[PDB]
């Protein structure tokens, strides 16, 4: 049966293929090839699961603390190591979570600087001070490729070599019937709902086919540093780099991932285990529902994955050449506005850590993991709680306590326009610890938020926090409207 | 008399020279402010009224520390409702109304 | 101190070995809870607070038996209103407001 | 230890005794004796004292279906068989639950008729139609005796001989001390603080000591019919009486209780079993630890006790003068005015069934089990749903379905006073199945309720149902004030 399914899907896929402008046909074919392999693997095994008996906690030498690395000290010549590195940023996504139409990378983060501006500023400044020439590679998506290339012109005078390569594009496949939903139409058909970016993970296949890893490996590059464009913490670290290109005892690590300690918040997943001799990234979906609670337990697994990864180009080429590169199949289900239940197969770049030799984890501070998922984060990042230089944000020296406060703005704030609208100015959050804003709320200028502030406005009601307002350990509720006279 | 609107020296009150215009502002505090005890308790400190013209406050109203009142301010808390003006709040030419409670934590 | 967050022996309290994170959570019950009689009255049983981090209870609130409070729970009931958190209720990172009354049938 | 403490308590009770009424002095001790016996007995058996093994379901013909008795059931002569019977009603209860002090019997149930009025009416009409002389007897309490004897002047001209006897009153006992609560203030400090009725068991002890037992057995009475005045259903059944005084094969039954099938509501009562060769009434309390959940199971035990009993006076005398009457000690606890925690010992009349020869239950229809405990039951009984004839209520023949409808009135309706005030007339409930009313609700004249009706007036809100309103399968909520003009 299964074979008949596969072959039945694929020749239909061949039919889809027949539709193509020649412009981007051959590049379409590959993607289909890629998908199909994913699909061949998809039905190779079902109910993807791991033998919990064979799992183990990683050895203490397999996940080293960042302070030891930093202890060792930065490298003797920064230039010669920076020239062996290439920065890669994931740009597959857009600001729909933040209620913006365009690619996320473009949403303004601080003082008219967008995420991309910040990355560019970083690497540029890096080059300018160390008189080196680091590249920036942006892994775009079909949703962002074009929207993104348009604005790359701004960085002509800024001192960095920005590249680009499009992620794959796979057909969404119906849930009940394991067939593709595509009507053999191109991107322009408004059938964009029938396609998807497989994974942050296919980057191996996408980066190989782009031919940039051969350019770069030929250009004398040893390592790529992958991160997200929204993760403001993912700076290029000279200590980690030093531990990479000047390895002690000659241990070349092909694949090293930054992990960090778990808060009760971020239990989400992405914790390293020792499975069958090598490190493996284990996700909750992989764990049986019998040991799912034990997996979340912070005694047994203290850390999780920040998708800040340093990988060796060489190993990528070697492994991709052999299709030995191995990642679990994420079968993601979705139901979109059209009213259609579909699944879409994908993979996570981290999961491949099990196919590389001498794979390593390093437990970096949370400082290196500041994802800006939503507008509440934006509020942190814009406030005097943080300080920006050379496109790099660091916590304020004037922050009395080292922790990052907690801030949850409601649905009224979800869209950036609304967020900006509702804050006359960004309030003083230097002494802040907890902040909960729920209903319809507005903030005048020079508000000051200290400690635990819970402003709550009920449904229908609205709260206008007057300017100059100092809220320190207050819980403020009701319905107040301030009007002009 | 208690505000920075007047300066006190050797018992003698004189309207602050800093006052832009020699006119004395109009202020009407509601029933909840009639008794000196309530009044005192309801103003955590005497606000900045140096740029005040009209102040009308009616109902259950509370002032935090350092409030600044400028020009025309009307604060109307209806029956049953209360209004807690947070501290440092500067109100300039505004009518503020509704039901807002500010509790400690 | 009454919750399973803590363990008592020989008149000595120590934090539960089962507390996943070493910190003590934060809990602020309102004025309705201030008096011990009221506090005891309003908690049918002491809820599970082993996974709790922040807890803010403000207005008139009651808790049935076997409520479970995890992470950040902000229950808020407005003036006049009342909230009856039903028994067995699991509140994890929720902010719950309004006016709900549960009555016997 | 236990005995040493018992005698210590006995001394105290003697210290109690030395104070008493000259005229009512002596019997107090008789009551008191009963008390110690109870104390001795309750310490004699500490714990479950009953296994789970020896219990078995009653065999068929342990309990006979009422339908089988009513078959060719009416006696050829109804006078003679009625002349041998005496009707006893349990009147040791107040209407505090319905928000009145007076004995519950004195609360007006239908058309100004009280429970008593109904009973008196019934047997009076019996006497008047069958030219017989049936006695009525009330088991009173120290809470109802005087109050009942005051109003018994009413039935002077009504053709029925009404008698009265007061059950024992025992001193409450402290939970920790195991000594009499004994505030003895003196009784000026009220009894509830000071004394209690043993619940239903005493009936045998006090009915003997009253001399009415000897009176009636000597007057020519063979059987005694016990039930509650609040159980409107418990009428004198001539069929049961016929199967009783004219038994087949001349097998006389000394004790017979009416049981009925368990609805979902009545799964909390005690049930009939066969234990150690004889029928016995078993209680939840009697079933400690394991096997508890099964007792409730309607699959195992399908019937429960209506407390509508028929007993032989001869048997009662024979067994009482031998002290062979055995009932399972029941221990209950609470306190309020005292600000104490207190224990009181009592027994159950139904439990004694085991100490009788030829004990025989019968499964009567719910028609005979209609306990009016709340105003919600009054509304039900006062409505056209039931028809009244000579103190006897019978469900309307117009009622399409035999089932009784569910009605629940709110806290505003608990007190009969408020309840009466809130209904300008009893609405039509003949096509009613389900009625729920909550909050400040009022009903005009000639309202008609059909099917399911839910009326919710939230806190602060009032709902005035306008008169003549017909509500059928509606849920009405809101806030409506109907005023006069
Ligand atoms: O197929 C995709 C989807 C998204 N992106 C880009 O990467 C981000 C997607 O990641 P995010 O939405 O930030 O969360 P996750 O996909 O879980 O991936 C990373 O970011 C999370 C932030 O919480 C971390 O928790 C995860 O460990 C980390 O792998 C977006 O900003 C996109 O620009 C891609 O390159 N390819
Ligand atoms: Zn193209
Ligand atoms: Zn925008
Ligand atoms: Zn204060
Ligand atoms: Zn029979
Ligand atoms: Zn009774
Ligand atoms: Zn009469
Ligand atoms: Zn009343």
């Amino acid at each position: 049966i299964r074979q008949e399914l596969e072959l039945s899907v694929k020749k239909e896929l061949e039919k889809i293929l027949t539709t193509a402008s020649s412009h981007e046909f051959e590049h379409t074919k590959k993607d289909l090839d890629g998908f199909r392999k994913l699909f061949h693997r998809f039905l190779q095994e079902k109910g993807p699961s791991v033998d919990w008996g064979k799992i183990q906690r990683p050895p203490e030498d397999s996940i080293q603390p960042y302070e030891k690395i930093k202890a060792r000290g930065l490298p003797d010549n920064i230039s010669s190591v920076l020239n062996k590195l290439v920065v890669v940023k994931l740009n597959g996504g857009l600001g729909t979570s933040m209620g913006c139409k365009g690619p996320k990378s473009l949403i303004g983060v601080r003082n008219e600087n967008t995420f991309l501006d910040l990355t560019v500023q970083q690497i540029e400044h890096l080059n300018k001070t160390y008189n080196t020439d680091v590249p920036l590679v942006l892994m775009n998506s079909f949703n962002t490729d074009e929207d993104t290339k348009k604005i790359l012109q701004k960085y002509n005078h800024c001192r960095v070599k920005i590249y680009t390569f499009n992620q794959s594009r796979y057909p969404r496949i119906n849930k009940e019937s394991l067939l593709p939903v595509a009507k053999d139409v191109s991107y322009s058909g408004e059938n964009t709902e029938a396609w998807y970016p497989p994974g942050h993970g296919d980057i191996y296949a996408s980066f190989y086919n782009s031919g940039l890893l051969d350019t770069f490996i030929g250009e004398g590059k040893e390592y790529i540093f992958v991160s997200n464009i929204d993760n403001l913490g993912a700076t290029v670290d000279l200590y980690i780099l030093n531990h990479l290109m000047n390895p002690p005892n000659g241990k070349r690590c092909e694949f090293v991932m930054e992990v960090t300690n778990k808060t009760r918040a971020d239990v989400k997943g992405g914790t390293l285990t020792q499975y069958e001799g090598k490190l493996r990234l284990v996700e909750i979906a992989q764990v049986p529902k019998a040991h799912v609670d034990e997996f979340k337990s912070v005694s047994k697994f203290k850390i999780f994955n920040t998708n800040n990864l340093w990988i060796s180009l060489a190993a990528v080429k070697r492994l991709q050449e052999q299709n030995a590169i191995d990642m679990e199949i994420i079968v993601n289900a979705k139901t979109l506005d059209g009213g259609l239940n579909v699944i879409q197969l994908e993979t996570a770049v981290g999961a491949a850590i099990k196919s590389f030799e001498n794979s390593l984890g390093i437990n970096v501070p949370r400082s290196r993991f500041l994802p800006v998922k939503t507008t509440s984060d934006l509020l942190l990042v814009m406030s005097n709680l943080y300080s920006l230089n050379a496109g790099s944000l660091t916590m304020s020296e004037k922050r009395e306590f080292p922790t990052v406060p907690l801030v949850k703005l409601g649905s009224s704030f979800t869209k950036v326009q609304d967020y900006l609208r509702r804050f006359e100015s960004i309030p003083d959050m230097l002494e802040l610890d907890h902040l909960t804003v729920s209903g319809d709320v507005t903030f005048g200028k020079n508000v000051s938020l200290k400690g635990t502030v819970i402003i709550i406005a009920n449904h229908g009601d609205r709260i206008d926090i007057p300017p100059g307002a100092v809220l320190e350990n207050k819980i403020v509720s009701g319905n107040l409207r301030i009007l002009d006279h």
